DNA sequence: CATTAGA
DNA sequence: TCTAATGG
């Protein structure tokens, strides 16, 4: 957590910067297991020798973490740092739409800068276009201040439609934070579960609405189940406009709401840890359901769920604010 | 790990 | 169809 920082760091560093810049989809994979184990190493790794031991730990890392060791530096990693075709990937990744593929084909043509982006909106897509577009309030977080506008208006429109709907804000605003990133409502209504073949239009017609009224200024993706795309707060009695926002909406069968809510609401820890109790307490918990578990190895069974609490009483815990869902 | 764009 | 990019 800290004893082995620097190590790790580069681990990462190193890494990421094969499965970017390169394609080495191993060796990146590689830096990851070995930064994954020495992170969980108990002691001051020492030396090389010391770490290689490790499993994942072979003579290639091993002879880095020595230099490292000795020298409060890294030369490949100084080099990465340095050179800027590597730099260029790295930015232009940040668009939203630039995958890394993406981001090396452009520095290819030569695009790397922002305005190169620009005189080149024609190569390209929709998505990067607008992720380009909305460039800077992409960056911005949210103040809950505006969290709770936003998830006014979100409120009322679905309602507005049917008035079966319903929606949470799920998430870090959710769980009490003091910002966001972006804002993910979960959707579902009555007349759509697990069988019920679809009703694609469910999602649409709030779509529609929320675009209607010009809350949803874009779409960059929507499909029958999982919308995607920008939103912003009409720009009150002027002076002070508002950022352009991502949002996500994903339509669901009412009979695995509150699974995924209580899920996508976290914490990415609370979550592993409720899941870890779930399994001792004779079950499984996933993303849409919680099956008690059997001696076979394995069991099925999609128990019946109709709150947060179910599932909690489920695996016979306490309930927890989404507020206290932090771990 | 699954859902959408695209070519 | 596969392959990329997002999210989470
Ligand atoms: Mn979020
Ligand atoms: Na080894
Ligand atoms: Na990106």
């Amino acid at each position: 957590e800290t004893l082995n920082g620097g190590i790790t760091d580069m681990l990462t560093e190193l890494a990421n910067f094969e499965k970017n810049v390169s394609q080495a989809i191993h060796k990146y994979n590689a830096y990851r297991k070995a930064a994954s184990v020495i992170a969980k190493y108990p002691h001051k790794i020492k030396s090389g020798a010391e770490a290689k031991k490790l499993p994942g730990v072979g003579t290639k890392i091993a002879e880095k973490i020595d230099e490292f060791l000795a020298t409060g530096k890294l030369r490949k990693l100084e080099k990465i740092r340095q050179d800027d075709t590597s730099s260029s990937i790295n930015f232009l990744t940040r668009v939203s739409g630039i995958g890394p593929s993406a981001a090396r084909k452009f520095v290819d043509e030569g695009i790397k800068t922002l305005e190169d982006l620009r005189k080149n909106e024609d190569k390209l897509n929709h998505h990067q276009r607008i992720g380009l577009k909305y460039f800077g309030d992409f960056e911005k977080r949210i103040p809950r201040e505006e969290m709770l506008q936003m998830q006014d208006i979100v409120l009322n429109e679905v309602k507005k439609v049917d008035s079966e709907y319903i929606a949470t804000v799920c998430g870090s605003f959710r769980r009490g934070a003091e910002s966001s990133g972006d804002m993910d409502v979960l959707l579902t209504h009555p007349s759509f579960t697990s069988e019920s073949t679809k009703q694609p239009k469910l999602l649409h017609q709030v779509v529609e609405q929320l675009q209607k009224v010009h809350f949803i200024t874009d779409t960059l993706s929507k499909g029958e189940t999982k919308f995607m795309g920008v939103c912003q707060l009409p720009s009150k009695n002027d002076e002070k406009e508002y950022p352009h926002r991502r949002i996500d909406i994903r339509l669901i069968p009412k009979d695995q709401y509150y699974c995924g809510v209580l899920y996508f609401t976290g914490s990415d820890i609370f979550n592993k840890n409720m899941r870890a109790h779930a399994l001792e307490k004779g079950f499984t918990i996933n993303e849409y359901t919680i099956r008690p578990l059997g001696v076979t190895g394995v069991a099925g069974e999609p128990l019946p769920v109709d709150s947060e609490k179910d599932i909690f009483d489920y695996i016979q815990w306490k309930y927890r604010e989404p507020k206290d869902r932090s771990e």
